[PDB]
């Protein structure tokens, strides 16, 4: 019941898989797996009040990641928000839709 936001959604990209080099500089080489998987995962997109984000980041087949993103604006604008974020150590790991 927690895929890779499917249905809008997009396999790590250019922009996702940067988050994955930047606050993930380790979990982004660390799986360092045969495979392209040390990267982001993929980005689904959703409104809600401001424009939802889940960033699923990809730590390899074994590892993995997670984000959230949430530019908060429900009407009041109170900054941003991330509901997600999570390292990877097969913790975050979970079946994917897409």
């Amino acid at each position: 019941m927690i895929p890779g936001g499917l249905s809008e959604a997009k396999p790590a990209t250019p922009e996702i898989q940067e988050i994955v080099d930047k606050v993930k500089p380790q979990l982004e080489e660390k799986t360092n797996e045969t495979y392209g998987k040390l990267e982001a995962v993929q980005y689904k997109t959703q409104v809600v009040a401001g424009t939802n984000y889940y960033i699923k980041v990809r730590a390899g087949d074994n590892k993995y990641l997670h984000l959230k993103v949430f530019k908060s604006l429900p009407g009041q604008n109170e900054d941003l928000v991330l509901t997600g974020y999570q390292v990877d150590k097969n913790k975050d790991d979970e079946l994917t839709g897409f």
